[PDB]
């Protein structure tokens, strides 16, 4: 019954991500987890982990025995080994090429699921509305397309790329339909509201009520609505610094007559025709005036009182890096770069990969693959994988 | 029905990129993202990938049979491993003069496709318009060309020269069509428009609808558009920088008569005329008047307030530093050398080969791929090819 | 606007503000004053 979203408090409160009122060098970290980044991390190591670790080990076995019996024509232990080395390797880049270029096409394609929009929902606000989307038929031909380039890719001739390309288009077949599906509004254009009796909350992107999740209640303490997210209780330090700033300027510019009284282009320029412009100048001379037409002067003074503004801004610089620093837990790299680090894993993406977002069978990221490359991830990825241990099985004639 | 990009607020945006209003030390920063770069370094590790590993082992195995046949008739296991070492080497050599001459000469030559002007799109306003170019003739005689230098190359002999040859002339003509396809318009000639009605983004290049892609998609709350691209939140900081250097100017010109009074050649000359010159001009009394015909003054009081101009733009400049850096994720080497790494090809090239450019066979750079050298690239492609492990098998016998 | 203006009318606009002159007043209709000091202190 009460009105909790489109209020000129809340979308207030929005303009300062966006950077509107008193945008400093603190705030610019909050723009370091809004990419995309991890989360095309985990759809990428889930991917890989699923097309490699799903193949079995008596298709690698006569595999190599098709390998070395293709060598036993051509070219007797030194003679073995040197051509098994050479077989691994060359599975190895099989695999790797068969794999990160196949990937990469479905994963910078356009999805209507973006993370950039859920962070500005979970700041700010504390909860975050979320629209079904059925499908687009486009997309069918999309997965048909894919489904064209995996039998494209299946015109090279061995046993387990037949067998790992199969499962890689079904695998990747279940995600594409999930990561088009859950449409996020903006900030504005829907709104969020609190009927009293059995209290819960309610959306309405256009005038459709749709699902919304809470993850931080805010508390109505009767005559208004606080949020709990990490922006709600800087709201109070920024205006306090923004109207310093647009009162620093008043005080700069009633200083700039360099004669005062009391009464009862320019930036290249030939600077001779310059000062003969701003002589004649109607801001040369201040003119102030205090009279009730019969009262009286008794004295004057002159202050030059500017007040402090540099020392706001650092101030609330250091103040903004704290609580972006306290609340998400990042870590930072000693600043020289500034990572996600495992709590901040849990506290992000788990409801979104979870609950918002309907995705079941997907792990999250390990902290060391959170920020680590993306050839660091493949090598290791094949090296902790199941598949490699079968290889390494075959070292033992 | 709303206009967003042809307005005095938005080409006041692109102004500052181009370097108009407040140009500071941070912003030389951002022309180190706007170099052809490391989109020329992933076409050639494209292409040099591409022209190697398609290569086969069984020519190579004849080949050096026809070498040590020639070296046999010439001139025995001490004998036999300094011709194949030698015979090695020169291959190595033969190739790599093989592939780096003809390869510059695509790379260099005129391409519609400009990977400046995307960025100057990505920044500034989020989204890029691209325009579709079919074919023009004198690109098909550029392909005869470099096919009549293909045969040219052909002059040489050697079995796997004629093998690698002719993909790289198949390899270079897919690309050389791409990348001369698609023209991007430079900020001007183009509006961007918001039917709110299905609510898209239309773009007409001189009455024309073409394509356009969204990568942050702009706010429109209801008065105005506001961008998400990092100059939008450093608009209203540049602003409020730049109009106190044009208010700095006002205040030094009005402290510049060495007398002031209530009223109720030059850089290189002889330095006696100069004198001389300046002692009767009209640049050397203030002369102020307040008055309304009737009206007394009272007081008078001077001030010699000069605002803070080094002050603004020394923040101003490491704001800009600091913006740059976490958005686009760049690492610095320490500053001595501000480099690409993983995080920044994700965001700025990811978008742009996969979904602006219809280039579908090509891999993304890897981050050691990024900025290491020209040569540096080459013998480690060379080692991580697919022909280093045929021609190390050849080492046992 | 004053924080991003033309600082030509920023100025012309604040020269005839009513914030630019303060006017106090210590009387009690017949009540004189003796003197008058001024200071700027601004507290921590």
């Amino acid at each position: 019954a009460i009105p909790v979203h489109p209020t000129p408090a809340s979308v207030r409160l929005f303009e300062i991500l966006q950077g509107k009122y008193a945008y400093v060098q603190g705030q610019t970290i909050y723009a370091n987890l809004r990419n995309p980044g991890v989360f095309s991390r985990q759809v990428f190591t889930h991917l890989f982990k699923r097309a490699i670790s799903h193949c079995t080990y008596d298709d690698v076995l006569h595999d190599w025995n098709k390998f070395e019996a293709c060598i036993q024509k051509r070219w007797a232990s030194r003679f073995r080994e040197s051509t098994f080395e050479s077989w691994s390797t060359t599975m190895k880049l099989t695999v790797r090429d068969l794999l990160t270029t196949n990937i990469y096409r479905v994963l910078h394609s356009r999805s209507v699921l973006s993370y950039e929009r859920y962070v500005d929902w979970i700041c700010a606000t504390g909860m975050v509305p979320a629209v079904k989307k059925p499908i687009t038929q486009e997309l069918h031909s999309k997965i048909k397309s894919l489904r064209d380039r995996c039998v494209c890719r299946e015109l090279g001739h061995e046993r387990t790329i037949r067998s790992i390309g199969t499962e890689l288009y079904e695998a990747t077949k279940e995600i594409i339909e999930s990561l088009n599906s859950t449409f996020i509004p903006q900030f504005t254009e829907v709104t969020i509201e609190y009927l009293p009796r059995s209290d819960e909350y309610v959306a309405y992107y256009c005038g459709r009520r749709i699902r919304l999740h809470v993850l931080f209640p805010p508390a109505i303490f009767a005559g208004t609505v606080t949020f709990d997210s990490p922006v709600q209780r800087l709201y109070q330090n920024i205006f306090m610094c923004y109207r310093t700033l647009e009162h620093a300027k008043i005080c700069q510019l009633l200083n700039t007559a360099p004669l005062k009284a009391i009464v009862g282009d320019i930036l290249t320029g030939s600077t001779a025709s310059a000062i003969e412009k701003l002589f004649n100048s109607p801001s040369a001379s201040l003119g102030a005036r205090v009279s009730g037409h019969n009262e009286s002067i008794l004295n004057s003074f002159v202050s030059q009182y500017i007040p402090p503004s540099r020392e706001m801004t650092k101030d609330l610089t250091e103040l903004w890096e704290s609580e972006l620093f306290n609340t998400f837990k990042l870590t930072p790299v000693v600043r020289l770069y500034v990572r996600y680090s495992s709590d901040t894993i849990s506290i992000l993406l788990g409801p979104f990969t979870y609950l918002v977002a309907e995705l079941s069978p997907v792990e999250l990221v390990t902290d060391v693959y959170a920020t680590l490359g993306i050839v660091e991830i493949i090598d290791e990825l094949y090296r902790s994988s199941r598949l490699a241990i079968y290889i390494e099985d075959l070292g033992r004639k």
